[PDB]
């Protein structure tokens, strides 16, 4: 299931069906975006990632949500977005440098090795929403989606997460993430602030911030199972 499916069938046929009930509301923004990527494809333009990863984050199941990770737009190079922020497939070498540096605080703050490889999905699997704002991008240019629709679809997700009782940390990474903090204040949720680990930011406090660990603090604290960051 691609493009086709996202502008032509329910959201139940997409996504797993926890994030169907909660992505209910948006139903037809969704929808809207599978016209506008079909539209993209008909005048002969590209976008990424692949149809089949744009929902991806979606995949895994929402009532096992403890941490949220957003990022803003999905990479721009071909053959680097897979429809998780920051996540790229396991052959590609070398990781983009956002990644790099994700990698080089886990490393610090954990004292784990570093990754073999660049693909999160284990943390996906282990409770991790992997959540871009914007869930496409025309190849080579940063941030060409914006303001296209997608950000309706993405706040509706993470203010079904908010609105639980269940606890919640969000890494919030740079001032358009810090956005998110009113929405984020009413639940249960905590909110650890840093600049994003871009190249261009990251060494302004992106290093030093220690996430993993203090978003494992908090979650314990609340009597939530924490993340197993391990990544082989
Ligand atoms: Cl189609
Ligand atoms: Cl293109
Ligand atoms: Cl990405």
């Amino acid at each position: 299931h691609g493009m086709a499916s996202m502008t032509a069938r329910p959201l139940s046929e997409l996504v797993e069906r926890g994030w169907a009930a909660a992505l209910e509301p948006v139903a037809d923004q969704v929808a809207h975006m599978g016209q506008f990527l079909r539209a993209e494809i008909a005048a002969g333009r590209r976008y990424l990632p692949a149809g089949s990863n744009v929902l991806r984050a979606f995949t895994f199941p929402f009532d096992n949500v403890r941490v949220l990770i957003v990022g803003q737009d999905p990479y721009p190079t071909p053959g680097h977005a897979v429809g998780l922020s920051f996540s790229v497939a396991p052959d590609v070498r070398p990781w983009p440098r956002s990644l790099a540096n994700i990698f080089d605080e886990y490393t610090a703050d954990l004292g784990y090795p570093l990754p073999s490889n660049g693909d999160l999905t284990p943390w996906a699997q282990r409770g991790v929403l992997l959540l871009n704002r914007v869930l496409t991008v025309r190849p080579s240019n940063p941030a060409s989606h914006r303001g296209k629709g997608w950000e309706a679809v993405t706040e509706c997700a993470i203010r079904a997460l908010a609105a639980r009782a269940a606890p919640l940390v969000a890494i919030l990474w740079g001032r358009d993430a810090s956005t998110l903090k009113p929405m984020l204040a009413a639940g249960n949720c905590v909110a650890i602030e840093s600049p994003h680990p871009s190249p261009l930011s990251a060494s302004r406090g992106f290093f030093g911030s220690r996430p993993f660990s203090r978003a494992n603090e908090l979650l314990v604290g609340m009597g939530a199972e924490p993340i197993d960051w391990r990544l082989p």
